[PDB]
C-alpha cells in the first residue's frame, strides 16, 4: 500500500473499457480515471497509447498554466517485473 505496489499482467489486461483507464508508461501503472473525465478526450489520451515505442512526447497539450507533469498523482502501483521484463529462468546452471 502507499508506495508503489506490484500489479499483475492479467489484472492490467482486464480493464478494457469499464470507466477508468490503466495507462502504463514503463513500469508504473497509471489509473487516470479522474483524467478521463477531467480531460474530455475519449478513451486513450495519455501519450496516445496504441502503437508507439519511445517516450519523447510524454504530454501533448491542454494545460498551458500547468507546466508540471500530471503523470505522478494519478498512479496506483507498478506492474509485476516478472511478466514485464523477461523471467526466462534458464535450465539450472550458469
Amino acid at each position: 500500500d502507499k508506495d508503489v505496489k506490484y500489479y499483475t499482467l492479467e489484472e492490467i489486461q482486464k480493464h478494457k473499457d469499464s470507466k477508468s483507464t490503466w495507462v502504463i508508461l514503463h513500469h508504473k501503472v497509471y489509473d487516470l480515471t479522474k483524467f478521463l473525465e477531467e480531460h474530455p478526450g475519449g478513451e486513450e489520451v495519455l501519450r496516445e497509447q496504441a502503437g508507439g515505442d519511445a517516450t519523447e512526447n510524454f504530454e501533448d497539450v491542454g494545460h498551458s498554466t500547468d507546466a508540471r507533469e500530471l503523470s505522478k498523482t494519478y498512479i496506483i502501483g507498478e506492474l509485476h517485473p516478472d511478466d514485464r521484463s523477461k523471467i526466462a529462468k534458464p535450465s539450472e546452471t550458469l
